């Protein structure tokens, strides 16, 4: 059932089904004659599609085209996203999404998303009153301060939000009229864009007054006002310092985590905990070095000492494990660099030595573990490899950092350089690697997209109304324990991309399982199959009809 | 004015303008948040358009590009074409509207027009009821039977329509929402597109029965129906026998006329009209020879006969002078291939000997003009034009079929050939051409466009109900009126395509003082100042403000 | 925000000001023109109203009026509704609403509410997603079989339901928008109406099988199903037999109850709690008999024990204080008439001698409360009342059938036949009385308006998954605790009818607290000041500002 019938059919398309609108309805929604007199199937128009993607050759000409179709006809464009979405991923999300973002400007054709501006301040509700969907569940926000590794874009971030969004649908199968993309503006420090005539933001520098926290407060108010305290609200892109108190303040009074710190570290522990078990090591001979000290490294971290807690380990122990070298080195006691609260327990005593640079650090701490975490680009350098393919017979090497120009450093040179004995993740894709032996090597990808899908869906069906540090330590082990040992020896630390679908969806279900056996879902009345009542839930691509129920009368 | 809020003002590209929507506009009409918060002008958005398509290499995919604006926001669609129609006309146009028809299917992203099926009879008036327009005031309708020189393209054909359209806005000022392209689908012979997946039509062969005249009946009766007996109705691209027979069966009783047969008959006459003033050439010395004796053929020799009659000479006399050869050879009295009462006029004793090839025909007759219109190819060899170089000082030679592959030559072809002696025009065009002396040649293009967009608004502007051959004399005149001497000196047969908007206008101008002056004009009150009035009602791509009235009570 | 602009904001009674719209609204709105030059305030309006209801006659002809003016301006109907409750609660609700029920083929205008018939069965989801409005919270339903003590009134007692909603608004302040009238028409076995050719329902006799069953069952998860699983469902004047039937069954499955056993219940009790305080009465010395033993009687009777029980005394005890009365006697063990489950308890050993009529029933048994609910006029007769008069100095009679011409007796009756000793109830309202010696008794109303308001409130805004028996026993322990010692000695046993909104938020803030208490609330955050919430969220009529948020940037 829909209020709209006629021309708006077809210009919504949310509702627009192109030429598979079937004769009946076009008939009874007065459509005839607005369409050829071809009546198609979701399959040729996915054909077409397909077809056309061939053709083209740039990742940002198949950005503008797929990402197009989810503003003519949304059935088709996640149709077109599920039939294959690995080949796709590379395009609609990272690395393609930030070369998007970064000119997002000049590929501009349809707005997306709620824009919020600090000179909206007063009045956000207002905007947020403007959104046409009454039933949203779940927002990803950002600010545009750090968009992955390429920095503060403003505005130019929202595609971001709406990425992310997009695959909320395409892996947890979550209703796209429930999810809304936010952009917070309050200005952008980029100068370059500040002298771009095609810049989608506001021309100032970023306010980082007390109007800056309060803008975010009327955000929060008014988006749970109009749609509910428990909706869900994603953190995306902010800055470091914003990033952490913004979590801090607001996760215990709404239903919100931050996908660079919690989403981050779930993915991270999830690739450490199967290279565990290929590797068969000691939690106490585990020595781990990150190449970064912010919203990824500290998330990670924390995760880790609460997985070797579990595990019989203390907290005090299981820190000790772990040090963390920020760009001015190593975070040793009393060093001149600050050192926040946060990073404070993963600070100790400076060892014999001070290292100057990451190859040093490694060098001198001989970690068993290298985690590529400072969005710099390739700190992971030929000799930090292969220093660490010298002192460990099976190092664990991840660049996670994104896009790809941003990550540490690539499969080739990681399998090449450690002679295929290294355990590598990414957070950018990486094709397969041949070392000269012949032995192929397949890059798994330590990338949060395999874990807020799932963590998403089950806050969102079993309305959560705060989501804990050990949500996320449990997506973390259902998105390893999907491992097959088949996939472990391939080299593969995370299920294939080609299944997130369904890797998304059982952890969708393990997390509910968590939830509802720690009193935190509050759904009525409790479904007694959780697996079944998730997997009911889901959208599905199929076009639905839209015929009037029409029927005779005794 | 407006009478819709809110998102659909965005759907709407009628309506939509973007960034363009100003901050009062967006915040009285509910957009505000949902668009970025920069406020951008029609020249930014203009920049950023000609900044993407300078990136783009094939003339498909800038045709995609274009038309995909049309449907998004529509002033800034003719914003763009009007900024520099000479070097996009051949995008939206020919050559490459004919490549775009071709694969029409595959390039589909959203329909544009009314479609009307032959499963549709009797059902006419309901689906021209539901177009959403209620002001149309002129129609392209075509049949796909004979797409250019392309031949049965069926609903794919529906590409014309909508580009001819097009430019009744872009060179005359008409406005868009009285503008309604029309595909009638009675099938399709073309085999290929019967086994093409991605097909716009019905599924079938050509319906030849009665069936077929009473849908074209119903059509027009539907049309008129609803929006007036004065409707403009512009039949496009029909198959040869059905093409004459309806513009005879309805000029009297609608108003209507066909392109193909009356357009084309007029830019033709234009060009030789204006050939008569480069060379001053006496026209009881003129011999005109065909290629083809079809739609075009026959259409240019009535107007030419007219023009000749007007200027001294009787019809008998003057139709004499015309020969035609079609793909059965020189139509001579008691020839084998059939000649209808059409070509019956310019059928004459057949010469001493018979012509095999229109290269022989040349040879034999010798005439000082050669009207190609066949669509068949190159038929104007380097031979035949040689000939034509031979036997005349300065031959006239016109190569009229669309698009460029069907051309009957390329400028290049004719200006080197006849050692730029020639007069060449085509109906798709051609760059400069510069020869050996180092004497460069801009060849004309003898193309209808030249002449619907004019009396298109002339006929509407002046509630004309019939359009009588003689108004296509008189545009014939009005076109070439308005080259300078400079420019016939420059080899120009027609004013430059650069300046096509004020030589629509002006021709519009002068046809509509001609429908004054000849009781065909219906208008209440008749404005005083013809020029002005005509130029006061023509359409801008300005935006308009869609802001309400607010003001304060005394 | 208001999707809506232009004339489409005066047809619609929910935005509808009439001349109460700003002129900036107007402007802004595009109703400028469409409106008097005048601007009305809603103070000029109500004016308006009150000056035109005076000049009228007949009730039915006020209920039409008035009635009318909720499908034209929503806001000033309440605001009406909200300036003398008491005076137009005759009118709006009973006994006037009985007649307009009765007559409702005749009076028909605008249809009010949702229908679903039993030829709709299959198709009832269709049927409620045809309802405007997204966010329904309650629903009143009927299937007109029992309409007050009228009868079987088929669809035409959608009157109820109606008037029920009208009153959850003017009453406790629920928002209009939220409620859902529902009338399930299956036939009707009233002769009359199915001879009526102004009848607006199914021309059938009742359909009793299985289908009705099954009808009502996908009427409930078809509710549920779009609007949420806790939506209130308020089952209003259902046939005995049928009543309890679906109490007992979706009780537990759905938040519902039936406002003719457990409201009646309530508001009966309520009244005779306030007895107890007037005359100071031993629990041990209370002896009550009911003349009926339905909907109405098994209501109270099980509430009466529950409020004995909760005060000291066995199940047991409390029960053999009851004695009912149907229209086959006096319901003692082993009697030829039926005596179902709910009846036993109150059916006791036959006393001495049997009981021909209520009159003999009184005089053997020398009852000290008597409970008119048998829905079939006069019975409490001048014979009854004497007989009461001379058992008891105080005693206490209630005439709680309606409308008023089925009342057991009037208050004129009960108070001069019992020389002003008797405690007085009705359902229906009578006006004061005053005896010979000058003394005035004021009536009170002991109809269930007193409780659904405020019950209903409550429900909704605790979001109650389902209503025990104990809500209704705390609803009437707040409802007479309102009343003042000056109130009682007036022979008021419930507050001022006047101040019907007050005592309805009170019951509310009570019953929510009970509710939270008891956890069977499930908001949150929880509210520390659940009366301050309450008020807080409380529908006003006041008009709201339709204006769009205009502002300057900085
Ligand atoms: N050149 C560098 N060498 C070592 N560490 C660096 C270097 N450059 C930046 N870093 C560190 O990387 C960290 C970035 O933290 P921030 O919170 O900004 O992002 P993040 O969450 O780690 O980002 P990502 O999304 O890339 O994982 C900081 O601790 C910073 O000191
Ligand atoms: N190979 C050929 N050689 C000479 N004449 C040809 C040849 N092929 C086709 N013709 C002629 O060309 C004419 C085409 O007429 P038709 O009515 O189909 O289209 P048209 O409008 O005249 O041409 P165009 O499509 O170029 O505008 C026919 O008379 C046909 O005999
Ligand atoms: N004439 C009568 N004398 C005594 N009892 C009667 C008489 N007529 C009907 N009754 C009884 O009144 C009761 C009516 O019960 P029912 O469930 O139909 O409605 P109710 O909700 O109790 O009544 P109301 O809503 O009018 O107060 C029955 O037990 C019936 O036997
Ligand atoms: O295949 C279709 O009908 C739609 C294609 C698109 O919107 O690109
Ligand atoms: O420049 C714009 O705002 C619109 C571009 C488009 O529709 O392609
Ligand atoms: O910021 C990132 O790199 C991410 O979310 O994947
Ligand atoms: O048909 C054609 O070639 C035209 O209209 O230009
Ligand atoms: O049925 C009744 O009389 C009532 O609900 O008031
Ligand atoms: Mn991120
Ligand atoms: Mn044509
Ligand atoms: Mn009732």
């Amino acid at each position: 059932h829909i209020k709209e019938k006629g021309k708006p059919l077809m210009l919504n398309p949310r509702t627009n089904k192109g030429m598979a609108f079937t004769l009946q309805e076009r008939q009874m929604l007065g459509l005839q004659g607005l369409l050829p007199p071809k009546i198609e199937t979701q399959d040729i128009q996915a054909l077409r599609f397909h077809r056309n993607l061939k053709k083209m050759t740039s990742p940002l000409e198949k950005y503008i085209y797929i990402m197009g179709i989810q503003e003519r006809n949304e059935k088709l464009f996640y149709r077109i996203l599920q039939d294959d979405i690995e080949s796709l991923m590379p395009i609609v999300y990272t690395p393609t999404v930030g070369l998007a973002c970064s000119q997002y400007g000049h590929i501009f054709r349809r707005p997306k998303g709620l824009f919020i501006s600090i000179s909206d301040r007063g009045h956000v509700r207002s905007i947020v009153d403007n959104w046409p969907e009454n039933h949203v569940k779940a927002v990803v926000v950002t600010d545009g301060e750090r968009i992955l590794g390429l920095g503060d874009l403003g505005v130019y971030g929202m595609g971001i939000p709406v990425g992310k969004l997009c695959l909320y649908t395409a892996c947890a199968g979550i209703r796209p009229d429930q999810c809304l993309p936010v952009c917070i503006d309050v200005g952008t420090d980029n100068i370059a864009l500040l002298k771009d005539p095609f810049y989608m933001g506001l021309y100032q520098k970023r306010d980082r007054t007390q109007q800056y926290d309060d803008l975010i407060d009327e955000f929060m108010k008014a988006i749970t006002d109009r749609y509910g305290r428990n909706t869900l609200i994603q953190f995306e892109d902010f800055g470091n310092h914003n990033a952490f108190r913004f979590l801090r303040k607001y996760r215990e009074k709404y239903c919100t985590f931050n996908d660079d710190i919690q989403g981050t570290a779930a993915v991270a522990l999830a690739g450490l905990l199967a290279a565990q078990k290929v590797i068969s090591k000691p939690i106490s001979e585990h020595k781990i070095l990150f190449l970064g000290a912010g919203e990824a490294a500290l998330g990670i971290a924390n995760l880790i000492v609460m997985s070797m807690v579990e595990n019989g380990l203390s907290e005090q122990e299981a820190q000790k494990k772990i040090w963390m070298f920020d760009k001015y080195g190593l975070l040793v006691k009393g060093r001149k660099a600050k050192i926040d609260s946060y990073q404070e327990p993963f600070t100790h005593s400076a060892p014999e030595s001070i290292p100057d640079t990451f190859e040093d650090a490694v060098n001198i701490l001989k970690p068993s573990t290298i985690i590529g975490v400072a969005g710099a680009g390739r700190l992971f350098t030929p000799d930090v490899i292969r220093a660490m393919a010298s002192i460990n017979e099976r190092p664990v090497i991840f660049a996670l950092s994104n896009p790809t120009a941003q990550a540490e450093c690539t499969a080739e040179e990681a399998y090449t350089l450690t002679e295929g004995r290294c355990l590598f993740a990414s957070g950018s894709p990486f094709g397969p690697v041949k070392l000269t032996d012949g032995r192929v090597f397949t890059p798994g990808q330590g990338n949060n997209v395999y874990i807020f899908p799932g963590v998403a869906l089950a806050v969102i069906l079993c309305n959560t109304r705060h989501i804990s540090d050990s949500v996320f330590l449990e997506a973390a082990k259902a998105l390893t324990s999907q491992l097959t040992d088949e996939e472990l020896a391939q080299g593969r630390l995370y299920p294939p991309l080609a299944n997130i679908q369904e890797v998304s969806i059982n952890i969708a279900i393990k997390v509910t399982e968590y939830l509802y056996a720690n009193k935190m879902a509050f759904v009525y009345p409790e479904p007694e199959d959780k697996a079944k009542y998730v997997k009911e839930q889901t959208w599905r691509s199929e076009y639905d009809s839209l015929l009037p129920d029409v029927y005779e009368w005794p």
